DNA sequence: GACCACGGCGCC
DNA sequence: AAAAGGCGCCGTGGTC
């Protein structure tokens, strides 16, 4: 392309190079733009940003977040990555997308600008006639990228001092556990090494091996294996506790306080829009979609996520969402009726599991039942089921039989979905998001059946994903108008931050928007909590 | 120093 | 571990 002076005309595609992948932490090393057979290279990248009306091109959101960081209201526009992702969600990297749709991802801004331009042209052409994918792009993905940019640049507050204090207490407990483990082993070793631990458990103490690892076929020391061996030797329970504590310390307690951004004094994640096979978002650098909540220490960590002073967190979470979605997709009367009657399948399963009335079910019981309900729905084996429930194999089988016998049309929907997946080569969500699954026609049964579970899950999980995205796009402008902030999405949950005086009003509005987003054959219900911290917000 | 596969595990 | 699906990050062992 003919080189030309900065700035570019309106509608130009941008290319840019960052010192690191995370836009909140990156230095903008170079910036260029391409349009109408011209390439414009910016002599001063930061200053040049103010000349742009929007960020249009590959990874548009990243440039937008950096702009927002610098106090510039630069929104993201067209991004070929989003087009490619909609065509085929295995399109997840600019490297792959460039190669596939007409170019090469290099480390030069001008070349990236030019690449963005021609990729958009090509990919736009491919989405012609694809009216549903086009709808998703214009009505969901493109606007959502703006929403996500603001969320990333906003960040969330973290009680750093608290976490620092927590680290020392956890360190002392870890020392206590490991010392005990070493005594029981008769000698010290690296307890963080599963290879060393395998030798101690199965060769030195005698313990019977139960399972093997996938790629290298070592004797597994996973929690599932250790659970089965809890009553075989005292060292086992000690290892399980050590694992729990060290996992939380190494992954959350220690890293997170070090990631507070110096300017904002908050913690900033990345919400990746083209990262999953089903249409879910992912979160990275750091991942804020897997903050602990199940165990006591886990809850203490979640409490470190706090509202700004004078503000409150609002947490909203769709109730039994994939089950409701399944009701709609399958059209099963029995399942639809369950939700019309305001029933809770997680609580009911829980009451059965622990053998107590539905009123006796506590949160941890219900949560346990959640794993069981979705586990069974998406093809869990009776053997695994029996093992995790410590009930005979025969009982496990029976629960799985009643589960489906309760809801006749679910299996019917599955069969139809798989048949159609085999025919077209892909499956799709309610809104037409696609996932290609060639292995539905695999000649190896284990490979084929794995593919089948992926395939019939995707329309359900993906539809739920689409609904949340649509809800975020509708909700965002309403929140702006109320002076509230959208902070995090956790799959079927949103976390907002609102001034205390308005927090209740914001909660009510957000709930109604989420419930009214796209009516199904069953009501959508959203549970909402308000609190000074994320854990308190979830009640 | 950086990458990698792996086993493992946090969340949904 | 086992016929749940979907993610990203940890330390280890290893290479470069
Ligand atoms: N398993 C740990 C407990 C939390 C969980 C979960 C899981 C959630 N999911 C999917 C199905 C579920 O509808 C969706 C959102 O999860 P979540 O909000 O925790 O469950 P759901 O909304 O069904 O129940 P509630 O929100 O508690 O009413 O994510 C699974 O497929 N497997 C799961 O294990
Ligand atoms: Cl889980
Ligand atoms: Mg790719
Ligand atoms: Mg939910
Ligand atoms: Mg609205
Ligand atoms: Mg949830
Ligand atoms: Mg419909
Ligand atoms: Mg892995
Ligand atoms: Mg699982
Ligand atoms: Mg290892």
């Amino acid at each position: 392309l003919e080189e030309a002076p900065w700035p570019p005309p309106e509608g130009a595609f941008v290319g840019f190079v960052l010192s690191r992948k995370e836009p909140m932490w990156a230095d903008l090393l170079a910036l260029a733009a391409a349009r109408g057979g011209r390439v414009h290279r910016a002599p001063e990248p930061y200053k040049a940003l103010r000349d742009l009306k929007e960020a249009r091109g590959l990874l548009a959101k990243d440039l937008s977040v950096l702009a927002l960081r610098e106090g510039l209201g630069l929104p993201p526009g067209d991004d070929p990555m989003l087009l490619a992702y909609l065509l085929d969600p295995s399109n997840t990297t600019p490297e792959g997308v460039a190669r596939r749709y007409g170019g090469e991802w290099t480390e030069e801004a001008g070349e990236r600008a030019a690449l963005s331009e021609r990729l958009f042209a090509n990919l736009w052409g491919r989405l012609e006639g694809e009216e549903r994918l086009l709808w998703l792009y214009r009505e969901v993905e493109r606007p959502l990228s703006a929403v996500l940019a603001h969320m990333e640049a906003t960040g969330v507050r973290l009680d750093v001092a608290y976490l620092r204090a927590l680290s020392l207490e956890v360190a002392e407990e870890i020392a206590r556990l490991e010392a005990e483990v070493f005594r029981l082993a008769g000698h010290p070793f690296n307890l963080n090494s599963r290879d060393q631990l395998e030798r101690v458990l199965f060769d030195e103490l005698g313990l019977p091996a139960i399972g093997k690892t996938e790629k290298t076929g070592k004797r597994s020391t996973s929690a599932a294996v250790l659970e089965a061996l809890r009553e075989a030797h005292p060292i086992v329970e000690k290892i399980l506790q050590y694992r729990e504590l060290t996992k939380l310390k190494s992954t959350y307690i220690d890293p997170l306080p070090d990631l507070i951004h110096p300017r904002t004094g908050r913690l900033h994640t990345r919400f990746n829009q083209t990262a999953t096979a089903t249409g879910r978002l992912s979160s990275s650098d750091p991942n804020l979609q897997n903050i602990p909540v199940r165990t006591p220490l886990g809850q203490r960590i979640r409490r470190a996520f706090i509202a700004e002073e004078g503000w409150l967190l609002v947490a909203l979470d769709y109730s039994q969402i994939e089950l409701r979605v399944l009701a709609h997709l399958s059209g099963d009367e029995n399942l639809i009726r369950v939700f019309q009657e305001g029933r809770d399948i997680h609580t009911e399963t829980a009451s059965w599991m622990f053998g107590v009335p539905r009123e006796a079910v506590d949160p941890l019981m219900r949560r346990a039942a959640k794993t069981i309900n979705f586990g069974v729905l998406y093809g869990m084996s009776a053997h695994r089921l029996s093992q995790e429930l410590a009930i005979p194999y025969e009982e496990a089988q029976a629960f799985i039989e009643r589960y489906f016998q309760s809801f006749p049309k679910v299996r019917a929907w599955i069969e139809k979905t798989l048949e159609e997946g085999r025919r077209r080569g892909y499956v799709e969500t309610l809104f037409g998001r696609r996932r290609y699954v060639p292995d539905l026609e695999a000649r190896v049964k284990s490979v084929r059946e794995a593919a089948e579970r992926m395939a019939f899950n995707m329309p359900v999980q993906g539809t739920a994903a689409d609904l949340m995205k649509l809800a975020m796009v509708k909700l965002f402008p309403r929140l702006e108008e109320m002076g509230a902030r959208m902070l995090l999405q956790v799959h079927d949950e949103l976390v907002l931050e609102a001034p205390k005086e308005r927090a209740e009003a914001v909660a009510r509005l957000a709930k109604e928007v989420m419930e009214g987003v796209y009516p199904l054959a069953v009501p959508l219900e959203v549970e909402v909590g308000i609190g000074e911290d994320w854990l308190s917000a979830k009640e």
